[PDB]
């Protein structure tokens, strides 16, 4: 009747019995474990020519305007059951249906509130949601995308924020931003053959180049949004530079630290995934909330395959950065990431460390478990890239499954468009 | 035909088939994953009362042979033949099998090599091997252990091994250690509520001293070992000190380091698992390798549940200890680790940091999927406590399942043992 779970630091045992609630078969097998994917089929919600069978949508919608109306804290029957019936009927009608506004932002927030793969949980309750499923062209997306970005960003007082375009009709007009995140930094292969700015944006980047977009060749240049409306060919729209907001990175010792001519930009918003609600999908509506230290520190400035920076400040630091059991790439990323928050800081930018992150998960988990018996988190992505078991949620164990609503991955949409011209 | 695994440093993909061998289903669900779950029953290898079913014995045991056999670089049929038939008739005549020596030895191999959770297996075919199939007295398992613990310090350079007592023949007659490690630092609630030593082991300390056992009440007092032999009731046997060998923690630059009064055991033997191989399964049969420096910088010193050291460090290097954000942590416990790997250099004793053992891994593991296409590993073992995506083993999606020979939990002991008095 629940799974039994252990937090190995404190002893406390949790009863898991939201995870009946789960849907379709997880990532995982029978005798086989692929929890360490990126990207599985379980997690992603791919591309239909026709619109949903009703057969199947119906129930979904019922399903979904029943959890909309449990959660009041007074209930409200009569609307309930009238809603019920609103929704059965236009189903009927149209062979789909519309959300409420009201039933719109209480669905990205159980959505938000559902990604189990997300550590700033916390928050989920406290969601600006724009609702742009008026939308109908690239012109009118880029504007409430530009909307977007510039509410969020509140000039360094991030806010959390999502946009809903509209939803997946029949498949053949599908909303959708070709890009992963709304800011990025470009990446081009120079002459010389060495990489300049992002290496991780080299495709996406070459392929702006191809729609119309002119290569500036800089290392921290803000790539184009690339707009579907409609089904259409993507169009491309450059950001307005006075919309994004970037922090100059300093230490607070190490003079020599600016030197290295790095910055980042300060809104973290995803930018290709899928909202899926009582059967209802929206293709495109992207969010954000602000950045954890050690996803610039770490992952971005880091990674070998990004801006791999680690040697460059090892060697600043005068540590021995030919053996490896020194250390000292333990202690360069930490100087990192000490640099990324102390000028978020100066800066006066919204920035989360992630010990404090981790602890603010945890008290969250515990509320979850209490409030409905089950929190879905993939420990995997909730363990910060360093300080592992230094943080609390290394020793929690987890739970990892899919419920309803859900932020679902997507096939890159240039491997399955089909060109106007 | 196979699961598609990627790199994300390396944009490398590897096929994985090796998976198909796996056996019972494992720890996740359909729709649901238990992945971050220490102790799921799929990797737990209970107690029986009764022999195994031949029906279920004799396929086992054919499969092993077949392995086995199979292995060599000039083929025997002959020898094989012979073998699968010589089993056979042995499994008909006894309702069980002896192994050969080299097959045992193959068996201790194969399984480390199917071990999902170590990061050594690189190492996999360096292993002593002690036979000890003939004892029968808890004063033989004694010497047994006696010998080992002594091959295996080796004085500082530490050699892996295992030693393998007789195997489950009723189920009624089982060799265990009750230890979950052969060397390990008792744990005492003293009298002022504070807790002395590693609080990790309060109720097994408190079950030596149940048995007879004297406590010392130190900080580091190697407990007893409590052997159970042929079934019958544990008996203790403290290891002999001269056995043990230690290293004393110092900083190579805070002279106060030394102040602290820290030291641990050059000595990692596993003493708890299963040897599960061809049918046949081995209660008793501890095994070690060498130390990797995080699991005493960092498991044992700063783990909140163990050693704990971590803020007084902090203190001592004069940190801002009371804001998390000033990211002070991850300084001191990477000075903590600077100081384990900095000691057992200096004492001779050896060692690996978690850089360099991740590299190894990765090696190991591109050499099992040449040689088998695959490798069952466990990505959430086999990233360090600290420095996450700072090492290769991070970017690198993994596969997890069961083969065999392989290396089980069990079901602690004394839940399940029948007292004579
Ligand atoms: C308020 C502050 C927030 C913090 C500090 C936070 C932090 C994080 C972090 C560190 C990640 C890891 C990203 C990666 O490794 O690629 C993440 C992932 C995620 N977050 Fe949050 N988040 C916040 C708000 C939001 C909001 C507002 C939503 C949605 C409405 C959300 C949805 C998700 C999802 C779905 C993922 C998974 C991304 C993926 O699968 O690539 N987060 N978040
Ligand atoms: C030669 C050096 C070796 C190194 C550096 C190495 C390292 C490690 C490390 C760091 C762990 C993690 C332990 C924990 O977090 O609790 C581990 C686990 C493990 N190792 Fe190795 N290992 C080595 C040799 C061996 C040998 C010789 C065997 C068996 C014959 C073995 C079997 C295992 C098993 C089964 C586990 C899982 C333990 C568990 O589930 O609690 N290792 N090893
Ligand atoms: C929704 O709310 C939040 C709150 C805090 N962080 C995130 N992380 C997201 C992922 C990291 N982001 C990137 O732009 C990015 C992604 C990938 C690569 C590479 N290879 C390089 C950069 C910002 C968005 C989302
Ligand atoms: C087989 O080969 C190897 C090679 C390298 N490491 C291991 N790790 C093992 C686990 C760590 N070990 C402990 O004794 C221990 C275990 C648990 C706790 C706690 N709570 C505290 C201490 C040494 C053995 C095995
Ligand atoms: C292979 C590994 O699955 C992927 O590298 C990991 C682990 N956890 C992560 N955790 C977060 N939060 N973001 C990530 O990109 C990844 N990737
Ligand atoms: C909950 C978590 O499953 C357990 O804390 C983790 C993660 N990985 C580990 N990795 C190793 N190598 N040893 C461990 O104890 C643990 N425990």
């Amino acid at each position: 009747q629940y799974v039994r779970i252990k937090n190995w630091g404190s002893g406390e045992i949790l009863h898991d019995t939201l995870h009946h609630k789960a849907t379709s078969d997880f990532t995982c097998k029978s005798k086989s474990c692929l929890g360490s994917i990126m990207n599985p089929k379980s997690l992603t919600r791919g591309p239909r020519d026709k619109p949903t069978p009703l057969e199947e949508l119906l129930p979904h919608a019922i399903e979904f305007i029943n959890q909309y109306y449990g959660s009041f804290k007074e209930a409200k029957i009569e609307e309930h059951l009238a809603r019920l019936e609103a929704v059965t009927k236009e189903i009927e009608t149209t062979g789909t249906y519309q959300l409420t506004l009201d039933e719109l932002i209480f669905a990205t927030k159980m959505a938000w509130r559902n990604a189990p793969r997300c550590i700033g949980r916390i928050q989920w309750s406290n969601l600006q949601v724009f609702d742009a499923r008026n939308c109908s062209t690239a012109q009118e997306m880029f504007q409430h995308i530009c909307r977007h970005i510039l509410y969020a960003t509140n000039n360094g007082n991030i806010r959390s924020a999502i946009t809903v375009f509209p939803q997946r009709s029949d498949g053949k007009h599908d909303f959708r931003l070709w890009n992963s995140q709304l800011i990025r930094y470009a990446g081009y292969q120079m002459p010389d053959g060495t990489i300049r700015g992002d290496a991780a944006t080299l495709e996406f980047t070459q392929l702006c180049i191809d729609l119309g977009w002119k290569p500036r060749y800089g290392r921290f240049d803000v790539l184009p949004l690339v707009l579907q409306a409609d089904g259409q060919d993507p169009e491309v729209f450059e950001i307005p530079p006075d919309l994004v907001l970037e922090v100059t990175m300093e230490h607070p010792k190490y003079e020599w630290f600016q030197e290295l001519g790095l910055k980042w930009y300060a809104l973290p918003a995803v930018a290709n995934m899928l909202l899926e609600v009582g059967g209802l999908e929206f293709p495109a509506c992207p969010f954000n909330g602000w950045y954890m230290g050690t996803e610039i520190g770490v992952r971005d400035f880091c990674d070998t395959q990004r801006y791999n920076i680690l040697e460059e400040v090892g060697r600043r630091m005068g540590l021995e950065t030919h053996t490896l059991a020194s250390l000292w790439k333990d202690r360069a990323v930490t100087e990192i990431n000490v640099a990324v928050l102390h000028s978020f800081q100066k800066q006066n930018v919204t920035i989360m460390d992630h010990h404090t992150a981790s602890e603010s998960f945890m008290k969250h988990m515990q509320n979850e478990y209490r409030a409905r018996g089950g929190c879905p988190a993939d420990w995997i992505w909730l363990v910060p890239p360093v300080s592992g078991s230094i943080t609390p949620v290394f020793h929690q164990e987890m739970l990892n499954y899919v419920l309803s609503p859900f932020y679902y991955y997507q096939i890159e949409p240039w491997k399955t468009h089909i060109w106007q011209n």
